[PDB]
């Protein structure tokens, strides 16, 4: 199992901000998943809570990835900074259900 | 309420690595805070789960920050990243302290520079 964190690379966010924004994404996706399948989330935690960080190059692309996750019915989240949408996170979920969504994205 | 994420800046970690390692720290401190003070976590979440990311430049300082947080009774975590190459040991990459009252957390990490 794994969680994929999607960070926008076109916003010019600094290292600290990407960690914080991805950070909000991670917490929200985790909670979204835990509220739906706590048992799967427990497994993800036992195996090392694997996370993979990928990037998208526009807000439209960030939103597309998120909509796709929601349509597939996967745990996910989309973050808005204090204004724009900065990041998304999908999972934890079985690796193949997530790769379906973000498999083509490049690593941050 | 706020959570401070401490990232090592002397390990040559790339942007993605930092988000991931910080991510493991954030999750771990969160779980620790949930068992040590559920109510405070809810408030943090309601208020937009503010997170501030600072940096340290050695394992020593990372550990000291973690110890200081434990010695203060604050929820926290310290992460170990499995070995780069089978020819090198894993490393302590990040620490997360909180969530908890801003005052308390600043008492411990206030002097750290933003990442």
């Amino acid at each position: 199992m794994k969680m994929v964190v999607v960070i926008r690379n076109d916003l010019g966010m600094g290292k600290g901000k990407m960690v914080a924004q991805g950070g909000h994404a991670i917490i929200e996706a985790f909670l979204d998943a835990k509220r739906k399948n706590p048992r799967a989330v427990d497994e993800w935690l036992r195996e090392g809570q694997k996370k993979v960080v990928v990037k998208v190059n526009s807000e439209k692309e960030l939103i597309d990835i998120y909509n796709k996750a929601r349509s597939e019915g996967l745990p996910c989240s989309i973050i808005r900074d204090a204004g724009t949408l900065t990041a998304v996170a999908i999972g934890p979920e079985k690796d193949e259900k997530i790769d379906k969504i973000t498999g083509h994205l490049k690593l941050l």
